[PDB]
């Protein structure tokens, strides 16, 4: 299809992912805003991907859909089929990648503010427990944070699968070809140049400062085999988050850990909400 | 038509035209390359695009085809009409605007090297003067020395029109609007975006450290209506070039001294050639 996918091909191949992430998160400053939650031109209405046991009280889990630009509603497919009998499950979409072409988010924040305000309509007055993988795991708490202190909705718990923190980002910057790989390997479609600019836009959002910790308890779900070559003397290539509440190691590598083991970090999960509810 | 051209598009509406054509440089770094003129994909044929009169040891005009994404092989069609029954004029395509896409250059004096070749042969036994507009200026300069210094065949002369060598392009960064903005009025079709990365590519090329100069003498053509708005207490707004041979000042501004006034370039380049010789 376009350049930028072209481009970002060439980028792969040659092994130089994040400078390409960068480009990209550069362009998309030329793409159309919005800079209030109101502005907001996309329908943020939470998808329904598995229904809890017919009731009291329980936890719903929200999904916060990350920011690969081949993703998009399916990325929680195989993981919800397990959460069925069980749990409510919403998939919130991620403001800029929809549809014409969604606007993209002005800051984090306002992206955030959009998805809060559509979870809290979907969710009505259960509690709300959010759950994300990679980058979506970083998204998931920043929502967390924002759904305290903007929204006065503080949620139940926060389930970051595989999360790679500023300041424990390097595995994943060492392992950033077969990210980029992972990507093209997932495509159902050509990535449109409209969300691989969401995806640069949303990747620098990320990588920024920001100090803000949520005060819900955090389970911390891990791969168990590398994404790739690992020298020993590096130290540990997992994922990483600070003072959890609770820490789950399940079978598989980043990707895979949400595929053919997805079972595994559903049944974690499920301990977990019961433990702390 | 494509995502970069969308993007360059609001650049503009937004006075930020010097910051996307660094967008488009970093960008550019992306595209297949050729790293030997023999590596070069397409054929850089120059174009005869005017005769002179069948008679000896007269010089012949080379245009240099600038790097404006709108140009191309239509750039030297009007200049090229008053040259008939004159001076043979002909036309040496840039590098990587062509066809299948084509290769970027992996640095300028790759490029010039190409068109050093294509000249040679074109030329045959014949001087040969350069001739260049705006950026094509610039490379008509680099492309002078690059004959002398690594071909060991300095031209006999060159024509600068509007050149704004580095050093002295404030009224180019005071007029950036109106610079992108006849980019878009000078559209025959839409940009492509390969064309806009080869632009950025460029004028990155152009505006690094370039030392040396060639020995040829010089025709500088003045536009002589400035661009855009400037308060004469800033300093010259008009073209600049060092120790020029000749200078001849031309109606119009920069852009309309080449498509309304351009007779009046012929008339001063056949005036400056005679006298030369």
């Amino acid at each position: 299809a376009g350049m930028f996918r072209a481009l970002f091909r060439q980028a792969v191949e040659d092994d130089r992912y994040g400078e390409f992430l960068d480009v990209l998160a550069e362009a998309s400053a030329f793409r159309p805003q919005f800079a209030s939650p109101e502005a907001c031109s996309e329908r943020l209405d939470p998808v329904l991907l598995a229904g809890g046991p017919t009731d009291e009280g329980r936890a719903v889990l929200v999904g916060c859909t990350g920011t690969a630009a081949n993703g998009g509603p399916h990325e929680f497919l195989r993981l919800s089929t397990s959460f069925q009998e069980e749990r409510d499950f919403l998939a919130v979409p991620l403001p800029g990648y929809g549809t014409g072409t969604a606007l993209l988010p002005a800051d984090l924040d306002t992206a955030l503010d959009a998805q809060a305000r559509a979870i809290l309509r979907a969710a009505g007055d259960a509690p709300v427990v959010l759950l994300g993988h990679s980058g979506g795991a970083l998204l998931a708490h920043e929502l967390a944070f924002r759904l305290e202190r903007a929204h006065g909705a503080p949620p139940a718990g926060i389930v970051l699968v595989d999360p790679y923190p500023p300041g424990h980002q390097e595995p994943i910057e060492v392992w950033s070809r077969q990210l980029g790989e992972g990507l093209f390997a997932g495509e159902l479609e050509p990535m449109s140049d409209a969300r691989l600019l969401a995806m640069g836009r949303y990747a620098r959002f990320l990588a920024g400062p920001r100090p803000g910790r949520s005060s819900a308890p955090v389970l911390l779900v891990r791969a168990s085999e590398p994404l790739g070559d690992w020298q020993e003397e590096r130290g540990d290539w997992r994922a990483h988050w600070d003072l959890p509440h609770t820490v789950a190691d399940v079978p598989g590598d980043h990707f895979t850990m949400m595929r053919d083991h997805a079972p595994a970090v559903a049944e974690a999960v499920l301990s977990w909400l019961d433990a702390i509810e």
